């Protein structure tokens, strides 16, 4: 402790960097993303006051990963902490840059206790897993926005509902309600992957058997269009599988090798890769099927000699001529096979 020396906190009061009120309040003014995980008594109980917070529409900003967290904690290791530091989900948010700060606190009533004054000055049906299981929903049409992903969401409670594996509050039904989890979602890196790694790596829980099925359901999301480029530009033959040989002319060169690269830097994340838009994995933006125009047009050629369309593949005039192209590339192909 002591004054601040280095003279950047009055530089920035000074020229406007750090609001006044920050350091004057009428408080605390603050490479690793630092996480509190709070260690209480009664976590069930301080769970339902967040549930409740979320239900109130609550906006926790940077205290949300805290509290979402302790959710996980409660419902996926029982209120196990140091199973929990343990666990690889935990080894792999150190590996991404996570620091995990255990903070002893005890006789906790209030969710102000364990806290941006908006939050503390804003300050249920179901459990835990009800809130994880119902945010899982929203994994397999996330990215591609509010209304396929709430469509996606109401038509899979129906489902579950049906089947009757699981029903949740009619409240959470709400537009009003799932738009507040899709901003959550959206934003938040750590209940999006604490979801995916949980779905991915498990061998009865209702709300368990939810979150697999959601994750299964959002594999490759946002990488679909791309994907199915990649299946009509690889070739099957008596020798093997190999790229169409449209994408190896000069004009396609500098694209297939961008494609290569990208599809390299994808590859890195391993059983991960699958969920590398969902998770804004390092390179995924690379892999556009936009930054493609060409591979996209051999693509489609192929699908349309054999009367198939490539959802999202839009070809362009001046990618027509290649698509024409490869249409009649593969209906080649095909009669000098059937001859054989």
């Amino acid at each position: 402790p002591g004054p601040e020396l280095s003279g950047w906190i009055s530089e920035q009061l000074m020229t406007g960097r750090i609001p006044v009120s920050d350091i004057f309040c009428d408080c605390y003014a603050s490479r690793q993303r630092v996480i509190p995980v709070y260690q209480v008594n009664n976590l069930e109980e301080i769970c339902q006051l967040i549930i409740q917070a979320f239900e109130a529409g609550v906006d926790f900003q940077e205290s949300a990963d805290s509290f979402l967290l302790m959710l996980c904690l409660h419902h996926a290791y029982q209120g196990d902490y140091k199973l929990f530091l343990e666990s690889g989900a935990v080894k792999y948010l150190e590996g991404h840059g996570f620091r995990f700060e255990v903070k002893k606190r005890d006789g906790v009533k209030r969710l102000e206790e364990l806290l941006g004054k908006n939050i503390k000055r804003t300050l249920t049906e179901a459990n835990a897993g009800q809130f994880l299981s119902f945010a899982s929903l929203f994994l397999p049409k996330l990215v591609v926005g509010e209304k396929a992903c709430l469509e996606k969401v109401q038509r899979q409670i129906q489902v579950h509902a049906e089947q009757g594996l699981i029903q949740y509050p009619t409240a959470w039904q709400s537009v009003g309600h799932m738009m507040v989890i899709f901003r959550l979602m959206r934003t938040n890196f750590l209940i999006k992957f604490l979801l995916i790694h949980q779905g991915m790596h498990m061998v009865h829980d209702a709300n368990d058997a939810v979150i697999s099925n959601s994750v299964a359901q959002a594999r490759f999301s946002g990488l679909l269009i791309v994907k199915t480029v990649l299946d009509h530009i690889l070739q099957k033959t008596e020798r093997g599988v190999r790229l169409h040989p449209l994408a190896r002319t000069a004009k396609v060169k500098n694209e297939v090798n961008s494609f290569k690269a990208a599809l390299s830097s994808l590859a890195k994340h391993g059983e991960y890769a699958p969920f590398a838009r969902l998770l804004n994995l390092s390179g995924v933006n690379n892999l556009e099927h936009g930054l493609f125009p060409q591979l996209s047009a051999i693509a489609l050629g192929v699908a349309t000699a054999h009367g198939s369309t490539l959802a999202g593949v839009n070809v362009g005039e001046q990618y027509q001529q290649l698509r024409e192209a490869a249409t009649e590339a593969e209906k080649q192909l095909q009669q000098y096979a059937e001859s054989r």
